[PDB]
């Protein structure tokens, strides 16, 4: 483990996929979301990072064992010509604040790995941090490239959830959600920042569930967002409690 | 030394023996156990680990000798076919909590160099933070594989001192007493981390007592722990001759 | 990514050009000087600078575009035999305080891809930061070696600005308005700094105008300071507003 | 010049044989660096190579006459006129790497000790400071070895010197950055020598325990070196802080 390494288990028939990528990030938006989308899905882990630039530390798994802090790659296979196949990450961490060069290594391995199998598209997910919301969660957009925006617009007409195309230039996307983009473009690769609104301190189901819901509507899938909405509905009333 | 160097005085005469990892850590509590399983056994020194990702520093020994940090490895024989060979690490430090990829570096280098020996299992000894320690001190307990929990529950059926199985998922090991087992997993090594409960900004000769109780009776070995039981009594006497210095 | 790299985009016809640095520093003092001098030469971009020691973020551009944060080098071909062809470079961002060896990194980088045009001499352009201002801001100077002095000194005969040679021995200039004096000198480049006294925590485009007529007073031209005029006329409403 | 890494600029081959490095590199009370500096005065040392490194601070520094130039070391070196003193390098500059970098430190300590082993050199002497809260008498200087045997040695070398120095015995007690560490590496590749600190309280340039420093250094190698500009340094920041101290 003298760079970070991926361990592969399988070697599916996917071609062309989609990168989707949900880290840990703000309100844990794009973990929940990615978790969700796995779950229905029914998709399947294929292989696992390890990184020696995330924290020296060992996790307590289920049963009692041991476990490094780690990503996971999982595929699904379109049963269809009408729809793409997908890989997805998530995981237990990001590299630290402190390191930026771990970033770029990450980023650079897991982008290494999707490209193995021809993938040229991504779309990652994430928050976007507010002190307050005033109504329903709003996504915001931004590509790799212009072109791009009539493409996913085209493909986001009837969607729910209300799609902002970022207009705030200078603002950051810090970490994988956004340096899987940028470094991602600079070797021909191209696709879009999904980030939903969000308090960023809680658990932010809701959010997730929109930013799902604007990726679900690109993809061309229906998916059963009730698991997401009952989190919201549970964590809503805790935090009632909690301000009394 | 462009990376982390492990200086090697003979090959001992050991085979598939178990790495014991007593590193400094909360309330030294590893290291007391290991330095005690050391002495005790009269293990002996056969090499030493010296890394440029440890503090930039030269330690006074005895003598006014200058040293660099190091860990240092003790090996211990068997006389039987019932009882295990050992490796056992200690040493002067861990790499600083600000430098992920020198623990790594340093974990990595140290099951390399256990492995040439035939090395598969691991033991970590150390201590969990607690605010507070209400009589004897627990043992917690985390393996790298799931059907190694009633393997080392039965080595472990009699023991003194209680072994609670951890349940608290997401919770962290943090440094040697993690990495060796989460790194020596991805190598299809294995093994058992063994923490005891401690206040932490005290030397603990008494978690370390416990620690080392349960690692002993996995070994199947009779250790004499008198001089802990001494060192946990001196430190009790001037914590509470402390406690009423704070009288100011 | 796994080093800083530097993607070229055109080799123009220039030799032996000035290599001219403004990156983001104390009180944007060299970065607007810099933009305001490839502005108004018209100059043209050819090359851009990444690196892994940048901060792990992507930023917004305009119309929802994201990229790595990045340097940019633009030149300029002199029309005639009385001025020199330039080289100048500027950017998002400098490597941040913590990584030392970055720095190091990305100024020789920098230096191999000017040496290329051949390029031996280089201005740098930033901010030295002061408590308080009273009057025009002066314009500190420091040179790679003693014979540059005069060298500068008569170049810059007759400009309205104050330039002071420096003589705060054991005085510091950190980041690449330094170092690549600093490194260049070491390959037998050579040069001079030179920094407008600012306040620091404002975008100072006085400061800035004041820089930038000493390093077109050195290169023989003759620039429209207008743009900048105005910005630090807003900025000294805004500020005598703000005390209110 | 290419700074992917720690590099070092020679200016000269010089005839030395066997020479013994001197260390003197700004630290506590810039104790080190002063009696370096005062050295190679005195000596008349000649300056052979400079080291540059992309682990020092990312600056230049205002030199004179309005010149920047990188942050860097330098290497001067005394040839003996005769076979009864040892030839000298001496290693002195502008700063060490910065505490956040222990990495750092070890490959700049590193190449300084590959450097002086291509001329011979197997004998260290490091000189700085430590810190004290208060200093009562004269300064004592802080001795210690690289190995056991060199005590007797140096023991013999300082019979009859002014300043009185102490054979530390604080087990466990760190010598920080270069002075620490060129031992320290030094000795892993066969290198030996002594590390020599003068009592000092730090936060100001301290003349006076350098002057002490260098007196035990230039007995143990039989010079005799004026230290009056040392004096006089000492004197005129004796009366610059008790003045304000008036004021505070
Ligand atoms: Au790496
Ligand atoms: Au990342
Ligand atoms: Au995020
Ligand atoms: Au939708
Ligand atoms: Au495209
Ligand atoms: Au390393
Ligand atoms: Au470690
Ligand atoms: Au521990
Ligand atoms: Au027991
Ligand atoms: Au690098
Ligand atoms: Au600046
Ligand atoms: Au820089
Ligand atoms: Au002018
Ligand atoms: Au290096
Ligand atoms: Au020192
Ligand atoms: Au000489
Ligand atoms: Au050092
Ligand atoms: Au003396």
């Amino acid at each position: 483990m003298k760079e970070t390494t991926i361990v592969v288990y399988e070697r599916p028939d996917i071609y062309d996929p989609i990168f989707i990528e949900g880290l840990p990030g703000i309100g844990l938006v794009g973990k929940l979301a990615a978790e969700h989308l796995i779950q229905e899905l029914k998709a399947k882990k294929f292989a696992e990072l390890y990184s020696p630039h995330f924290m020296h530390q060992v996790l307590i798994r289920k049963n009692s064992v041991v476990e490094l802090m780690k990503n996971e790659f999982y595929y699904w296979k379109s049963p269809d010509d009408e729809h793409r196949d997908l890989i997805i990450v998530t995981g237990d961490t990001q590299v630290p604040p402190t390191d930026s060069y771990g970033h770029f290594e990450v980023a650079g391995k897991m982008l290494d790995f999707v490209q193995e199998f021809g993938t040229r598209e991504i779309i990652t997910m994430g928050g976007y941090q507010v002190p307050e919301i005033q109504g329903e969660p709003r996504v915001l957009a931004a590509v790799t490239h212009e072109d791009l925006i009539e493409y996913y617009k085209s493909k986001l007409e009837g969607c729910s959830v209300e799609v902002i195309w970022r207009e705030d230039e200078g603002g950051a996307i810090v970490g994988a959600a956004g340096l899987l983009l940028g470094i991602g473009k600079l070797r021909g690769m191209f696709g879009i920042s999904l980030l939903g609104e969000s308090l960023g301190y809680i658990v932010d189901a809701k959010a997730a569930k929109a930013v799902l819901s604007a990726v679900t509507k690109i993809l061309g899938l229906e998916i059963d967002m009730t698991a997401l909405d009952e989190r919201a509905k549970e964590t809503e009333e805790i935090l009632r409690k909690v301000e009394e």
